[PDB]
RNA sequence: AUUGAAAGUUCAAAGCUUAGAUACCCUGGAGGGAAACCAGACUUAACAC
């Protein structure tokens, strides 16, 4: 919290209340009312990434990039449609 | 008014002497310091555009 960009804006794009323009709302992420999930998302240093990439090969010389997103339990019924074709676009741009 | 009357079973006297709770006898037998556990998580900032 130094130069505004965290102030509200990203707190807004994570409110489980408060709007639906962001397809992802963290369960208890509250506007200035951070109790647990706020600190966990913003302060807990050891958090794995949900977006993950893998590379496979077979006995043939075929190789594939899997990109997947594990579903978490702090998403308040995430919009599975917006992030889905974000992932195809990411998987394209990196290959 | 009697086969009666009278008469202390009394005196002296150490349950003492000798004598080893000793002899033989393994705290031993059986029993796994093991069981579980990711050396891992993540990039961010600055200005230029």
């Amino acid at each position: 919290k130094d130069k505004g960009l965290d102030i509200g804006f990203i707190k807004n794009y994570l409110c489980e209340t408060c709007e639906t323009v962001s397809s992802f709302n963290i369960v208890d992420f509250l506007l200035s009312e951070g109790s647990f999930m706020s600190d966990y998302i913003l302060q807990y240093e050891h958090r794995n990434s949900l977006l993950r990439f893998k590379l496979i090969s077979d006995n043939s010389n075929n190789s594939y990039l899997i990109g997947y997103i594990l579903h978490s339990s702090y998403f308040k019924k995430i919009d599975i449609k917006y992030v889905r074709c974000i992932l195809e676009k990411l998987t394209y741009c990196v290959i």
